[PDB]
């Protein structure tokens, strides 16, 4: 079973899935001390409803939501606006790019504690359990992420709960989060390396697949392109057009991976983290938000030739797979 | 009329002040998310309940928690306390030393809102307002610093409320923050230069307070050594004694500079923002927690020579000035 920010549900019920989506990119208690930097709270609501509803109607039935604890993650908010819009959501654990001091001077060991807080006790005093770690990196892993990385391996070890993953910029640091992980005893199967789509390296996403990690291909809206004189967009969104990262998902499936692949928009209704208005930015490359894959990626792909059944078995039995508990 | 976590208080309710305290030094959201961390929220509150409560045998009425949002400032927390102990607490808005992304991506006038918010309207969902303004600089005052300063100078003139600062790493450092904010037309009167006992320069100081800033000797009781063995003892704290560290006050008085001067510990019942079990080291070398100031350095100066109403005008007069919202 599967823990959502409803409850428990079965695989079941899991159905079409979204794995790195956001309801919110921010930092920790910031939407409960300036709302009104989201015009409010309840304007960040009803978008975040108004969203999830076209995203439920076009087939999704659950994402999990990877924003973690220095993400700004607000557990009530991802109820609220889960029950509103009847999608279900899987709330993280773990520790992005941005820890407070209280988090980055701590152990592997407390670090551990923590995600099992989370996982087996709560968010807060929610009661709400998380079903995913999501962890980070830049460039050449910092000390203080080897930590955080044998942490999530550990954790995942003791309840069964997956890792996603990823590197700062388009860094390929899958290889050097793989050793580290192998290192803690954990499966690849428990792992997805994310924001895999941000290369053209095809030999480095093979090699990946082969070894049993789950690739994240999840930024695909994101792009730039047309936006060449806004310099923020380009650094955040990229230069790359959405077909180019779309067709990682066909040219995986080609080389016979298709059991690896995970795919989404790690898009949000409202951040913070970044510059101001981002979010107005990014409405106006991707106006079909979190719906953006099941309307305009798979038909993408049915058109090259994939076969319908391989992209229900991406788009279901994948995240199934992966979020189900070992 | 200064406003505090259960309400505004007059002038002659605030009496005796800590003017630079915390009842927790953590990170936003983090006491929320982990209160594990100090064994529970419910052991945290009994130990500061009693601290505040010591303090208060002692003749403390009011402290000032400068505790920002990115340290982890919990105004529940500040108002639950300062029920049970019956002692005033003055809540902080600003920007200390950890910054979120969504705070160090913020315009200068994006952070005068946000300082505005929380002075103005309230804390989150509280209804509980700001009395003073918080902000820290380090070295050389960097860009955003600098961003920080200015949106506290423009809040400030808007609302009256005081404004503190320190400079951390370094002794001295008032002078860049001076000039920063008399750049902004705030009244020097409404700034208090913190954490100046860390400094043995008493020209520096004597030339603060002359341009009339207000001196916060107020991290007395950390000059603590004894113990060579932590790198993060003597790093935290120092080498100097706390007598050598109080004598500042006489010097100053003596000076002619008694109204610019204000007195605190910088203490806290929890921290969590530096190494697991720093609350152990500090409660080690000071047992007697804020009542450090009423309890040691008061009867040090009195035994020194200081009379009695200008210690009062020190504890009581100064702060109470310092907080009543000035335009
Ligand atoms: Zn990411
Ligand atoms: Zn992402
Ligand atoms: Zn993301
Ligand atoms: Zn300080
Ligand atoms: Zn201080
Ligand atoms: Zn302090």
């Amino acid at each position: 079973r599967i823990n959502t920010v409803r409850g428990p549900i079965t695989i079941s019920e899991v159905g079409f899935t979204l794995t790195h989506e956001h309801i919110c990119g921010s930092s920790a208690g910031f939407l409960r001390a300036w709302p009104e930097f989201f015009g409010s709270r309840e304007a960040l609501v009803e978008k975040a409803v108004r969203g999830l509803r076209r995203a439920r109607a076009a087939g999704v039935r659950t994402i999990v939501d990877v924003s973690t604890f220095d993400l700004g993650r607000d557990v009530r908010l991802l109820a609220e606006v889960s029950r509103a819009a009847d999608v279900h959501i899987v709330a993280a654990t773990g520790v992005w790019l941005d820890p407070p001091l209280s988090i980055r001077m701590r152990s592997v060991e407390e670090l551990t504690q923590f995600f099992l807080r989370e996982i087996q006790y709560g968010i807060e005093d929610t009661g709400i359990r998380a079903g995913i770690i999501k962890v980070a990196i830049t460039g050449k892993v910092t000390p203080f992420q080897e930590l955080v990385l044998r942490a999530a391996a550990r954790a995942s070890l003791a309840t069964g709960v997956p890792v996603i993953t990823h590197t700062a910029g388009s860094q390929r640091g899958g290889e050097q989060q793989a050793a580290i992980f192998e290192s803690e005893g954990l499966s690849p199967s428990r792992v997805c390396i994310g924001h895999s789509d941000e290369t053209d390296d095809l030999s480095y996403l093979t090699a990946l697949a082969a070894r049993g990690y789950l690739i994240g291909l999840d930024r695909i809206p994101h792009s730039a392109i047309g936006l060449e004189d806004n310099a923020s967009a380009t650094a955040f969104m990229g230069s790359r057009s959405w077909q180019t990262r779309a067709l990682l998902i066909k040219a995986l499936i080609d080389q016979g991976y298709m059991k690896q692949i995970l795919v989404s928009n790690d898009w949000l209704f409202g951040i913070s983290s970044y510059v101001t208005n981002f979010m107005d930015v990014m409405d106006s490359v991707n106006p079909d938000g979190m719906a953006f894959i099941p309307l305009r990626v798979i038909p993408f792909l049915r058109e090259k030739g994939i076969p319908q059944e391989t992209l229900a078995g991406i788009t279901v039995t994948n995240p199934a797979r992966f979020l189900s508990p070992t």
